[PDB]
């Protein structure tokens, strides 16, 4: 009666805490590369292409807290 769409959701929080963070880890290199010219749609698509379902909002509200926490 559960459905499994509830189900799915449940089982992915954890997965999806882990990514969160391994996101936060990439941000430095990010950073570094979207200042070169690196545009940010070109890495939403790859996290989008290896299970990252960030959208470019999402994205640019992580760049947007390294770089806060960066420069303190």
């Amino acid at each position: 009666n559960e459905t499994d769409a509830l189900k799915d959701r449940i089982e992915n929080i954890r997965p999806r805490m882990t990514l969160a963070a391994k996101l936060r880890e990439l941000m430095p290199e990010i950073d570094r590369q979207v200042r070169a010219g690196v545009q940010h749609d070109d890495i939403v698509e790859t996290l989008n292409a290896n299970g990252f379902d960030v959208n470019l909002n999402t994205f640019r509200s992580y760049l947007y807290r390294y770089r806060k926490k960066a420069r303190a």
